[PDB]
């Protein structure tokens, strides 16, 4: 019993973290096979960062300008190219600790673990969701850029996120491992305002199921609702719409608990309308939205 | 910027997790050098668990009854002894992945990462506090026993916790790595009631400092208080007393923020007396007590 905000074990990713230095800028790189992936803004002075021209900045750069360090051993860079907003540094050594891996572009509301690193060294791991506005609410100081977000399926690391920016509002933006930004963000120190930070409705319902499974049931009410009725209320409260796809995804939790998805929706509706009245659910005083249905099943079934 | 419930990177501990099987019971063991540490209740049938006599159960056991598996390779057990509530299985192979390590018995209110495992395989990592009543609020299903709690100081893993029991109230009890229970608990399926689950006051204040550092300041008030006055209020609200030692420990956060510890105490007092009035602090609707002063400094300074 018990439900925790649980990150994937980080060992397989720890083994891929290196230090990349271009001139006076040091940040983190991901070493997979004989390629080190890092944010292209490694080539910028924070002066550059106001209106950087990456193609022009890169003309001045050679393989030997990219200093790549894995522990206390230097990697020889034998090529470099820019793909979108990441640099791919070809090194002469395949990472011997390369796990089975994929690059995946996640959807908003999907969850992943971040291994926060500084100078190619892991400092901690935490579990995130991609917000519906394609930001994440991370913990990232200067030097953390190139820290990555991942999921693990048994022995396969799916890399979904590389950290690039802190918006002026202290929320975080980055790319998939093809270097394409999540959301409308760019690697420039400019006016970038995130959209509405809405709640991931399907995740809240998953977590309400997790609560019922773990014995927290005070919020279960006598009511049901419809998708349209529930969605009217969701909208008022800056909750993302619930689709039939979300209902289908919650099916197994519905099955396990014997609480129909629309009944759990009616319970959530009353929590929105009436608040918690000072009570807690799984030790939280607000409605948690950083567990997917998949996460709740995984943790409630003990997948390794 | 940003503040997250961050676990230590788990790789060094992942490399120490094995599967221990005695008869039909499988749980997790910790392989350090040529010793595998596991809960002694591995020798019990859940029948035994009502009033087990470990010394008598162990007489019937031989080295070859303890099946130890590290990945898909079997370890040869060449000795076994009971130390308090843990078994030490001597194997013929030193774990080649043994990190530098210590065994430490933590105090209540201290924080640590748990690597939740099943059949010697990591499933996730989360950050805990030892509650003042010496329970932890974990996420542990059957097969998770022998999962461990640790801190990392640069390259040295300090192991502080091994998971043994779920109390009938769904909270968790375990031992240090010398096999001595935290709190008054025993490895028996009996009436064991935890004491008052109080809040770790010093940790709340640390986390209020973390909030100020990260821009959440709405709760800062115009008031100060005294230790005695604050402690009267703490007591009423099931908060542990604040000592001069706690004030001294908060000194660096006091210094960094320019908010005297007793002023932050007056802010906490008003939060206790008046509640959050529906507001949040670092995305929480309650007062978080699972960050130590050390944790706040570590994460706010980016230690690896
Ligand atoms: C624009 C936002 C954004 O966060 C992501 C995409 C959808 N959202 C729409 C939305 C707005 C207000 C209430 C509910 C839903
Ligand atoms: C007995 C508890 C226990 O949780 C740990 C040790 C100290 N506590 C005392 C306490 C009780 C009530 C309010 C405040 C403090």
């Amino acid at each position: 019993s018990g439900f925790r905000k649980m990150a994937f074990p980080s060992g397989k990713v720890e083994g891929c973290m290196v230090q990349v230095t271009c001139g006076t800028t040091t940040l983190n790189g991901l070493w997979l096979d004989d390629v080190v992936y890092c944010p292209r803004h490694v080539i910028c002075t924070s002066e550059d960062m106001l209106n950087p021209n990456y193609e022009d900045l890169l003309i001045r750069k050679s393989n030997h300008n990219f200093l790549v360090q894995a522990g206390n051993v230097q990697l020889r860079v034998i090529g470099h190219s820019m793909q979108n907003c990441v640099l791919k540094l070809k090194v002469d050594t395949a990472n011997p600790k390369t796990p089975k891996y994929k690059f995946v572009r996640i959807q908003p509301g999907q969850t992943f673990s971040v291994l926060a690193c500084y100078n190619g060294s892991p400092s901690g791991v935490y579990q995130c969701a991609m917000r519906p506005n394609f930001t994440i609410k991370g913990s990232f100081l200067n030097g953390s850029c190139g820290s990555v977000g991942f999921n693990i399926d048994y022995d396969c690391v799916s890399f979904c996120y590389m950290h690039h920016m802190e918006l002026p509002t202290g929320v975080h933006a980055g790319t998939d491992l093809e270097g394409n930004f999540y959301g409308p963000f760019v690697d420039r120190q400019t006016a970038q305002a995130a959209g509405t930070d809405t709640t991931i409705t399907v995740n809240v319902l998953a977590w309400l199921y997790a609560a019922v499974i773990n014995g927290d049931r005070w919020f279960l009410n006598r009511f049901t609702t419809t998708l349209n009725d529930f969605n009217l209320v969701a909208m008022k409260y800056n909750y993302e719409p619930l689709t039939q796809d979300h209902v289908d995804i919650l099916g197994p939790l519905s099955a396990q608990t014997g609480i129909a998805v629309l009944d759990m929706c009616a319970s959530l509706k009353e929590l929105l309308q009436n608040g918690m009245n000072g009570r807690t659910i799984l030790g939280s005083a607000l409605l948690e939205d950083e567990f997917t249905p998949f996460d709740v099943v995984r943790q409630c079934s003990g997948v390794t």
